[PDB]
């Protein structure tokens, strides 16, 4: 019932960063839960969705933004929907955010976290 991301995050041109998100529920919750992370540039106003988890299968856009750098970190059963972001550019800075989502509604949970690329770190 609640999602956990990290508020900002520093990473260095050429290196990684990772990108958490988890959930936690006061009440039992199955493993049938998805996590879309979403990205908008900094500046823009579009959502656009760069990764989908769903039964037990992950999904890397391959034409976006990020295409050949986005590497699956997350697992259902900690209720982690992790990702990393590889050989980070200037460009990558952002603001992503995380969609956790469950089977009775259409309707997620996000949390949201703010990435700044520098030079050295």
């Amino acid at each position: 019932i609640v999602v956990y991301t990290d508020r900002e995050v520093h990473g260095a041109v050429g290196s990684r960063v990772t990108l958490h998100c988890s959930f936690w529920s006061s009440e039992w919750v199955s493993d049938d839960i998805s996590f879309t992370w979403r990205y908008q540039p900094e500046g823009g106003r579009d959502a656009i969705s760069i990764f989908h988890y769903a039964k037990g299968q992950p999904y890397i856009d391959e034409v976006g933004t990020f295409k050949e750098r986005i590497q699956w970190v997350g697992d259902p059963r900690w209720k982690d929907g992790s990702i990393v972001i590889h050989n980070l550019d200037y460009s990558d800075n952002g603001t992503f955010t995380c969609d956790v989502k469950n089977p009775p509604d259409i309707v997620g949970k996000t949390s949201q976290v703010t990435l700044y690329v520098f030079e050295k770190v």
